[PDB]
């Protein structure tokens, strides 16, 4: 493995307020970069959602849901708020082999419509890091896109590190 280093986390903008209870529910994901993301033409990834819901401690149940095989996929994260709203880190992390460092940074939203969250993790003592483009619908502006990869660029990643899962309807629907 060679991998494109972590950017430092003063690159990494934070959402200002941060409101949990306006965060949660499902997102698709529009977007995808990252060092281990790699642009695939043979079979190009297929868009799979997220359901962020509070819980009364204020941690969320984090699902996924993919189409792979022709079956629904889910797994299931607890993010527990960190030093400063809109960050937090992995509830559990000895029940992820191999898994010493996870953080979850949520760089911009307006709640109803588009989401960035920036995500780092060390994992066999390989440091990864992605951002998710995280859409309320299937389909978002050409501007948001734009800022998306304008950002991805920001953190390091070129163009074959960034991809635009394409819109399914399996499993994400629900």
């Amino acid at each position: 493995s060679d991998l494109i280093p972590a950017p430092p986390l003063s690159k990494v903008p934070l959402q200002q307020n941060f409101q949990d209870n306006q965060f949660q529910g499902k997102w698709y994901v529009v977007g995808l970069a990252g060092n281990a993301i790699l642009r695939e033409d043979k079979d190009p990834q297929k868009m799979y959602a997220t359901i962020y819901e509070l819980k009364e401690d204020k941690s969320y149940n984090v699902t996924s849901v993919l189409f792979r095989k022709k079956k629904c996929d889910y797994w299931i994260r607890t993010f527990v708020p960190g030093s400063q709203p809109g960050e937090f880190t992995l509830g559990n992390i000895k029940s992820y082999p191999g898994l010493t460092s996870y953080l979850v940074r949520v760089v911009s939203t307006n709640y109803n419509q588009h989401a960035m969250v920036f995500f780092k993790k060390v994992s066999q003592n390989r440091e990864y890091f992605k951002i998710t483009l995280y859409g309320r619908t299937k389909e978002l502006t050409s501007e948001l896109k734009e800022n998306f990869i304008r950002f991805s660029k920001s953190l390091g990643l070129p163009e074959n590190h960034i991809v635009f899962p394409v819109p399914i309807d399996q499993c994400i629907d629900g």
